């Protein structure tokens, strides 16, 4: 409903993938009235901008591309979130590519006591459980949730104060799954509704599954990749994938996520307005509004 | 930049009730669409935005919508008193110029009572009318009169203590009512009209500001966009010709921004429902110049 404040962290990060422009997602959501949405929810908005790295993209064969830039940003992001996270208020991270999700889950973990049970809802076309060794792309944005559970290189996994586990993850709308990511989902029994599962069961039952799963957890964190949503509605994204979640289901999802007492932090990620601006931009904002119940 | 700060306090003030025309309450919202936040992002990594509550009563004598201008200026004063900071920058975005009472009130309330607060008031209008001598009854023509203690009790009492006429530097004034002219001659209020600015050059306005506030603790800048010529600024309720050129307004903001005493700025009277893109962009160029971009 209403909050004393909303912490808004702009995270201009493109270095988790190859395509330019996703660093300008915060800027472009601001042009389309993001601040005015937050103005319906809190009279106070503490915006933090995470420093944009300005080194050239390395674009050749590499198993983890621009590690320095993804490291530096996730460290700064974790630290900012640790200071600003608040179970009485809402923190919203706007990306930036999904390599920030390491930084964001790291931050939430760092804010809590070590005995705190942190749940993660990961709404996405991709599980992002690749490692540098099994990654087809070397794009670190495919690796973050692997890094959070301790699978990955030392410089990323060490950003976690301690690791979360596979049993703390609820995947929603996953479809594009690599071989190494499929291994983790079957081997670790990671709860998930694929896009196809969502269609069959109905997004109502995804919510009951989220609510029943995190009953004994302290906090929930939502990492919302816009490309979990069908490309009919979301074009401004670097890796679109068909048969996604409908916009209708994404708004119902955000509506019911927003009503969870445990939910105090949200990432909105992978908006590249240089790919597509107005249609995508507006639909992202409808999802964000639904989260706040506007 | 230009200048870096630890933070910038951004107070959105959606106030239309100081005048008649709808849409000036949406100035903050519309500056945000045109990239205001991204401008502040060049200056501080932190932005604490505060939204002053928009009154939602119908628009209604000698002082129009007193309740709404009172309630907003009280909330604005109080917010500023908590957030004002001589090491950082506070920027108020209006809203009509009836908020300038609230903003000067806030700066005064933030300082110790013995503090000398200077005011640079860049505007086509002196805004020194009282309810009795006002042609319009629009409270946005009255705030600076209220600040010096001329006006009704419910507005003048918002000041912890009053500023005086000798604390005001007017820049670009041209449209002057009879009662406002009385105050300028009678109280010897320092001023450069738009015509004076042209003749002397905006460099000498700055030297006059710098030499005048040498003994003061802080300066506050209240910047009405209609002080700027209507060639460049159309989205404003009361435009007035022969104003300050955009070139001079950017040089003005550049040199204002470099004043050690300047820690607070109002940007006021943007009505994007009158005109949006041209005006909106030029307002932002002025704001960027203030930060030295
Ligand atoms: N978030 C996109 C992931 C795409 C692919 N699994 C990769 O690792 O490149
Ligand atoms: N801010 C515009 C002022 C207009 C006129 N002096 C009045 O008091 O109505
Ligand atoms: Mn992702
Ligand atoms: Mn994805
Ligand atoms: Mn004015
Ligand atoms: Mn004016």
């Amino acid at each position: 409903m209403q909050f004393e404040k909303v912490t808004y962290i702009a995270v201009p990060q493109k270095y988790g993938q190859k395509k330019v422009g996703v660093e300008e997602g915060p800027k472009f959501l601001e042009k389309l009235g993001f601040m005015n949405v937050l103005e319906q929810v809190a009279k106070s908005v503490n915006k933090k901008t995470i420093t944009e790295p300005k080194t050239p993209q390395e674009l050749g064969v590499t198993n983890a591309r621009n590690l320095n830039e993804v490291e530096s940003v996730n460290i700064e992001l974790r630290d900012t979130i640790a200071k600003e996270y608040d179970v009485n208020n809402l923190l919203i991270n706007i990306g930036g590519d999904h390599s920030i999700g390491l930084g964001t889950i790291a931050g939430v973990v760092k804010a809590m006591k070590p005995n705190a049970r942190v749940g993660v809802v990961w709404f996405d076309a991709h599980p992002d459980m690749n490692t540098p060794e099994n990654s087809p792309s070397g794009n670190i944005h495919g690796m973050p949730l692997a890094c959070a559970v301790g699978l990955g290189p030392q410089r990323l996994t060490s950003i976690m104060p301690h690791y979360i586990t596979p049993k703390d993850i609820m995947y929603v709308g996953i479809r594009s799954i690599d071989v190494g990511e499929q291994f983790e989902i079957q081997d670790k029994h990671i709860d998930h509704f694929t896009a196809e599962d969502v269609k069959r069961v109905g997004m109502k039952e995804v919510i009951e599954a989220i609510n029943k799963k995190f009953v004994d957890y302290d906090v929930i964190h939502l990492s919302f990749d816009i490309d979990g949503i069908d490309p009919e509605f979301i074009l401004g994204t670097g890796t679109p994938v068909p048969k996604g979640i409908s916009l209708e289901d994404s708004l119902y999802f955000m509506s019911e996520m927003g009503k969870m007492k445990k939910l105090h932090s949200v990432d909105i990620v992978e908006y590249n307005p240089k790919i597509e601006e107005e249609i995508t931009g507006k639909n992202v904002l409808k999802c964000i509004s639904s989260l706040f119940g506007i």
